[PDB]
């Protein structure tokens, strides 16, 4: 078929966000695509992921948040993304329409925990307006969240990719563009690590703008913040 | 109704599984009870959630595996549970019937992480067979193992309370009862922590065999050892 004969193995350290909306539909496709490379996938959490790739179990990295501290590795930007907030029909803000942060900000939170920044880029949303979230409940899965809104137990707060209807039809869905910056998930690996072939066909399912040739200008460059200062001129997938 | 005026607070640090599958029935009847009992459900990860309670932040720790290390805290047991396989029609698996470990070391692996009894108990039942399996997926939570499975990427191993035909109709469930020694799920809390009407009516919930009388006697005892030769007299539930 279309297959390749490459022999190899990919490591990837992921979280569960990543994992459970953004990966699937890569994942797949690079299997039957390369079927003698032994992939595997381990998670996960922002501060082993980047343990396990700088030393060095893992070849790429691939989180949203903590990657660095670690200066090791290579990081290139796949995609922003933003949150959305869940809540039951009963509930005051399914009535409401466009609501702030201040009015989200009176009710049980339900959200990701501390160390994954769907919630970093949440600490700091209402510290800079000055507010105290009530978060009664922290978890690294989104359907855990779903689960314990469904109870009533408070206002959940979850990544857009991870709430659907025809999956999630009983959940009032409520974008948060304007609430909170978006956080942008990236790739990480360390300058050592030979980049196969099938390895930038991964890259670039991920993430269609890092072409093999946007790879290796990164890479070669001195630090993360070049690349960083590399992409400020392109609009990078959101999702 | 049937509410209690009950004003306190009840911080619960626990897994994903326990959160996902075991806790969710007792929390709505618990939160219905006591309206002015402010709950707080954090996860969790075993090493983290003994972390939080020991020191100081959460007042119960629901987790199978690694609390001890924590000497500090009472221990009770809750329940017995084991382990289910996984697999899609097409595998062979599905056609063999009662498949032994070795039959089993043969395809890879995609089951829990490095941390979580859910492999504690499945390293050292091939490392006592003399057998090492080919684990190319790691998680911490089952539906993103189920997830990985139908793309075909190996043969799952999760908990039998995380997989349902209603819930997982295309999956083959395999039991694996004889070839996995039963985890124990228990709860801990530290002996300075004055216990609540709630928290004894919360405790009765999750584990029935655990009465108010029977919580004094195993924490009144000196070590969590006493604890749990007290207990082999009697069949834990089992899920
Ligand atoms: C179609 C798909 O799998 N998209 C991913 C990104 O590739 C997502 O984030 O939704
Ligand atoms: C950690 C996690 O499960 N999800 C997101 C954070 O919300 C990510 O870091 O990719
Ligand atoms: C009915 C229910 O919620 N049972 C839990 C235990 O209480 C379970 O483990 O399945
Ligand atoms: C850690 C987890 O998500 N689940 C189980 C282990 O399989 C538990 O320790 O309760």
């Amino acid at each position: 078929e279309h297959t390749w004969p490459d022999k190899g193995s990919l490591y990837i350290a992921t979280t569960h966000t990543q994992a459970r909306y953004a990966l699937p539909g890569v994942i797949k496709g690079f299997i039957e695509r390369y079927p003698r490379v032994s992939l595997h996938m381990h998670q996960g959490s922002p501060t082993q992921i980047a343990e396990a790739v700088s030393k060095g179990n893992a070849d790429f990295a691939i989180a949203t948040e903590a990657l660095h501290l670690y200066d090791d590795l290579v990081m290139l930007p796949c995609y922003h993304w933003n949150r959305s907030i869940v809540v039951t029909p009963d509930h005051p803000l399914a009535a409401t329409s466009s609501v702030t942060i201040e009015a989200l900000a009176q009710y049980p939170l339900v959200t990701y925990t501390f160390g994954f920044t769907g919630r970093s880029e949440l600490d700091t949303a209402f510290n800079r307006a000055g507010l105290t979230p009530r978060i009664v409940f922290t978890a690294t899965d989104a359907d855990v969240i779903k689960t314990y809104v469904r109870l009533g137990l408070g206002v959940g707060v979850i990544a857009s990719m991870a709430v659907d209807p025809l999956a999630d039809p009983d959940l009032v869905r409520i974008d948060a563009h304007d609430i909170f910056s978006h956080s942008t998930t990236k790739i990480g690996f360390r300058r050592s690590t030979f980049l196969r072939s099938y390895m930038y066909d991964f890259i670039q399912r991920f993430a269609p703008h890092l072409t093999r040739d946007v790879v290796d200008t990164a890479v070669a460059l001195r630090s993360n913040e070049e690349i960083e200062a590399m992409f400020q001129d392109i609009k990078l997938p959101e999702k």
